[PDB]
């Protein structure tokens, strides 16, 4: 019996363990409060849903264990700051940018920049122009960066994984909407654009590498007009890959028990495409299950307005199936769901 | 004529054709790379200097070969892991130990292992503290082993032989110095401590029995506070026991003939105490000889840093003589030389 202990006590813990059971591996997805003798710690391998946590009697054990993967990691992408020079260390497309120094450079970065600037805290964010320079806070002065504001066609991420061995293993490009600065909808075809795909794969794998990261990793990027630039990326299972869970022959969740056992970690097999629709600050509706189509992912938690609830994941090798069925969605669900479906929807069109 | 071919074209072969030629057996060592036609494999007995070889023209007829002394005891003996559990399996004591096979493991090996684990391969070293986790290759996972690191009091070697009869004779035990991993003096005396060395006796027989060894073998242990550990085991004649030639009425490689050849096998007697000094990356300084209690043996390598190009023995029944020519060797031996001398001076004190 292989364990692990996952720290963070969200959905993404609540579906590694239920990921983890059918295999024979136990997860214990832990809380940072939690006291180290409630949790097998001591036998297990450690990850985390969480990029950084504060310190605690937890935690400061943790940060002694042996076999807490990627440990490493989390700070420098934690850090924005930090993060941006990654990808600039590998020579990777990004937004340009530079950390808030002093008022003195204001100046000219509107100049390389342009119109809107982009400010944001290095641990929300601020659309700055020029004028409304006074409109930020004193604090932000070097612990605040900017970046070029960026016109992209559209958002896709790359879900993959890396063994110990160094072997890769990546999903097709996922499509993902954002509403608010949430995600949305994402969906994902089988076959991504080749060319594309390849592009997006040779960016992760560098960063991956370079980080000796094992597990599974997500990397937000823009689709734009010089190519796709990498946005941001998250050292865990992501939101976006939720889809995998019934579209794909090894879900994420999976994946990345596997990598940190050291189980083997061949290619995923994905025949269709999927649709995966999120459920934000709404309550269940078990008519949605009147569609034989549809695969409910509800995650237990107190309904709240903002909060991410649970999930509906949809595949299917009819497309018209597949469209019909989120028509029928559409009055099933809040009308704030309703751009989100039409939009997943124009995909297939 | 008896004839025997030995396995491996070093010093111990050199110095076993030497002690046959006496005794009318013609010794044959040989290397890897000849060809089985240059060897009277055919009508001799085989033994060997080495205990794993690579398959070659040679090799591969002797693996066929009808009198190939302990042919399959090598293996065992090669692995660390078949080494350890034939301990295990005896109920010999010996350092706590067990193969690396997960990360997952690590916490609590450290926990009945300790501070210091001892990682080492199957077929150098390393020498990792919790953290240090990292530093190891991925590789070693299920190819490498743990021990825990253990103090000793001092290290001694046991020296000894077994008949075709289950006859069986030992040498008295013989006080070892390494540094940096290499043997550098050896120290015997004609009376051991009885009990320790009825100790390591039984533990060797019990060894020997169970392998259906015949021939010569050395153990090598640790003092300890809760007595003698099994470090590891040699299947045939071993440096430490060297200082046999000149010291006792049979030498070891002598006994290693007398026992394959089916030869008498009764127990040499030592009558006095006797001091071994290696000759580790040095030049022959003939000044030595100055001195009459000295015995060269020098193999005639190519000489090379860290490489044994040959020994001294030391023995006398005048304890005073006996370290009187050991001070008087300092000067004429490199400083590296010194520590070793006092140390062994410091037995006779």
């Amino acid at each position: 019996m292989k364990q692990v202990c996952v720290l963070g006590n969200g959905q993404l813990g609540r579906m590694l363990r239920q990921a983890g059971e059918p295999l024979g591996i136990a997860v214990w997805p832990v809380g940072l409060d939690a006291e180290p003798a409630a949790v097998p710690f001591q036998q297990s391998v450690i990850t985390a849903e969480i990029e950084r946590w504060p310190e605690t009697a937890l935690t400061r054990q943790l940060a002694r264990h042996p076999a807490f993967v990627n440990r490493d990691v989390f700070p420098i992408i934690a850090d924005r700051l930090t993060q941006k020079q990654l990808f600039d260390k590998l020579h990777l497309p990004t937004a340009p940018w530079q950390l808030l120094a002093e008022r003195s450079e204001w100046p000219a970065v509107f100049d390389r920049l342009g119109e809107l600037a982009i400010v944001k805290r290095r641990t929300g964010q601020w659309r700055l122009r020029a004028n409304e320079t006074e409109q930020l806070p004193a604090e932000c002065y070097g612990e605040c960066i900017v970046e070029q504001g960026i016109n992209f066609s559209g958002e896709v991420s790359l879900v993959g994984a890396r063994g110990f061995d160094g072997s890769t293993v990546f999903y097709p490009l996922t499509h993902n909407l954002h509403q608010d600065g949430i995600l949305r909808t994402s969906v994902a075809f089988p076959q991504a654009n080749a060319q594309q795909q390849a592009r997006a794969e040779e960016m992760l794998s560098a960063i991956m590498q370079e980080l000796g990261y094992v597990g599974v990793m997500a990397m937000e990027c823009f689709v734009t007009p010089q190519g796709l630039l990498i946005n941001e990326l998250a050292p865990r299972v992501h939101n976006s890959g939720h889809w995998t869970q019934n579209g794909a022959s090894i879900s994420q969740f999976e994946l990345h028990l596997r990598a940190i056992t050291d189980l083997p970690l061949p290619q995923p097999v994905v025949n269709n495409p999927s649709v995966m629709i999120n459920l934000i600050g709404s309550d269940v509706n078990y008519d949605w299950l009147k569609l034989p189509l549809v695969h409910l992912h509800w995650y237990d938690k107190e309904v709240r307005p903002g909060r991410k609830v649970g999930h509906l994941n949809l595949t299917d090798s009819d497309t018209s199936r597949l469209t019909a069925t989120l028509e029928a969605l559409i009055p099933l669900l809040p009308p704030e769901y309703a751009s989100g479906v039409i939009w997943a929807q124009s995909k297939f069109g």
